């Protein structure tokens, strides 16, 4: 069944993922996630370090997440349903929340010089 969830605070101009779904994902990050690259697409500001970029393969795609997140995302790990890991990338700060068996389809999110928010599309199982 699809839904979404919100996580992060109310600042920064908001920006879409793709449309459809999700080829790749890197991220900036500090103490804090500086900025999210979605198919190759910069969301955010260019503070931290840049990660390597995620490719997601055939059938392959986020089926665990964990966000910390306060009034930006502070950090993001996932687990993907071939056993692969992203991260965690970011700082301490915020409070935890988990996406526990999913499929992500598509992230959106808020930005400014940080990534303040993300609203993520998933099935949830």
């Amino acid at each position: 069944s699809l839904t979404h969830r919100k996580f992060g605070g109310s600042g920064g101009s908001p920006f879409s993922g793709s449309g459809s779904g999700l080829s790749s994902i890197a991220v900036r990050s500090g103490s804090y996630l500086d900025a999210i690259i979605i198919d190759g697409v910069h969301h955010g500001g260019s503070g931290g370090n840049l990660s390597p970029t995620f490719t997601f393969g055939s059938g392959e795609y986020i089926s665990n997440m964990t966000i910390r997140s306060g009034d930006y995302i502070d950090n993001i790990s996932f687990e993907t349903n071939m056993g692969r890991r992203f991260g965690p990338y970011g700082g301490s700060g915020g409070s935890a929340n988990t996406l526990s068996n999913v499929k992500v389809i598509q992230i959106n999110g808020s930005a400014g010089d940080y990534l303040d928010s993300l609203d993520i599309y998933y099935e949830q199982y």
